[PDB]
């Protein structure tokens, strides 16, 4: 005869039961099932109102937990993955409270405010459910200091905020720790690049690592101008430039400097693409160097496009210039502000 605890072992049937928990003690509890090992991974876990119920392997360890056990039928854990969206993942009322959920490279950025913080495990979870690929998820914070860094926290995976980002064609290298970079205007930076001709001359201040240079330099044979204060990102635009030597069309040349310095020092340019810093005015110099059309990104309350309009318009004029002024909303900023473009055609 056999030994009882090599016998034990043998029993070829589904676990049937689980533990009943007071939803304030679910958290506390499922770290113990965790530790003590007889968390059950094959079923899901339910609950109503008051209670949370765990689906367990050993209903004796549990009990010897001091855990209630009852026999219950518990969903399976799913096998196939259909979920599209983040909030597929989360309960609304976390959804909800969740910031923008960016991917750069393959690491996700999300924005977490402190009073869903305790939720961040499930938060993590959906996310790497969602994004099987990203090996960094970090926190958002806000912008700091002249080059408008991002504060970012890791709050899952390696401890890194550099990566290599795909957009339009092109390789951009970031890190995110020392520049700035938004994935979410590659439509913005293909659209232009359509709009570009060969043989234009373009400028393009607050280039940060380049990558609407690298776009525009991707899909139109052009020479660009781009212009950074930020020697970190100076650093990577070079990288970058490098790294998409073969696959450029256009020839772009990097500025290491301060725009409102380097930009009175320069020619004038056919087309001037400027993806202003938030808050900062430099709708004055970027159309000064411009010749035949201006691209100037700002950020306006939905109540002030208007007047964004006729501001444009003013300094159109008060330049000596002709021109044919064009607003578009190109994205959702906050409730009620507009991250917008004005297209400005000046006229010959």
């Amino acid at each position: 005869h056999h030994h009882h605890h090599h016998l034990e072992v043998l029993f070829q049937g589904p676990h049937m039961s689980g533990v009943k928990v007071r939803r304030e003690d679910a958290k506390k509890v499922l770290e113990l099932l965790k530790s003590v090992g007889i968390l059950d991974g094959k079923r899901k876990a339910i609950r109503d109102e008051k209670y949370v119920i765990f689906p367990v392997t050993d209903t004796n360890i549990a009990k010897s937990l001091g855990l209630e056990v009852v026999d219950v039928e518990l969903p399976m854990r799913p096998e196939r993955q259909i979920y599209k969206n983040l909030e597929d993942l989360l309960p609304r009322e976390i959804f909800k409270k969740l910031g923008r959920l960016d991917i750069v490279g393959d690491i996700a950025i999300v924005s977490i405010p402190d009073e869903i913080l305790s939720e961040r495990e499930v938060i993590v979870s959906a996310i790497r459910k969602l994004y099987p690929k990203v090996k960094v998820i970090a926190r958002r914070g806000f912008h700091s200091g002249l080059y408008r860094i991002r504060e970012l926290e890791v709050i899952w995976g390696e401890n890194r905020l550099h990566t290599i980002h795909k957009e339009n064609g092109v390789l951009i290298k970031v890190d995110l720790s020392k520049v700035f970079f938004n994935p979410r205007m590659k439509g913005e930076r293909y659209r232009i690049a359509q709009l570009v001709n060969d043989g234009e001359r373009i400028l393009v201040p607050f280039a940060g690592v380049i990558p609407y240079p690298l776009v525009i330099a991707r899909f139109k044979n052009v020479e660009v101008y781009a212009v950074e204060i930020n020697e970190f990102a100076v650093k990577l635009a070079e990288e970058n430039l490098e790294l998409n030597r073969d696959r450029l069309k256009g020839k772009i040349k990097i500025i290491h400097g301060d725009v409102f310095e380097v930009l009175p020092n320069l020619p004038n340019f056919d087309r001037v693409v400027s993806p202003t810093p938030k808050g900062v005015d430099a709708l004055s110099l970027t159309l000064s160097k411009a010749e035949k059309f201006l691209h100037y990104y700002d950020f306006v309350h939905e109540s002030e496009i208007e007047r964004f309009r006729e501001r444009v318009l003013e300094e159109c004029r008060r330049q000596g210039k002709e021109c044919r002024v064009s607003v578009r909303k190109v994205s959702d900023y906050k409730p009620h502000v507009y991250k917008v473009c004005a297209d400005v055609e000046i006229l010959s």
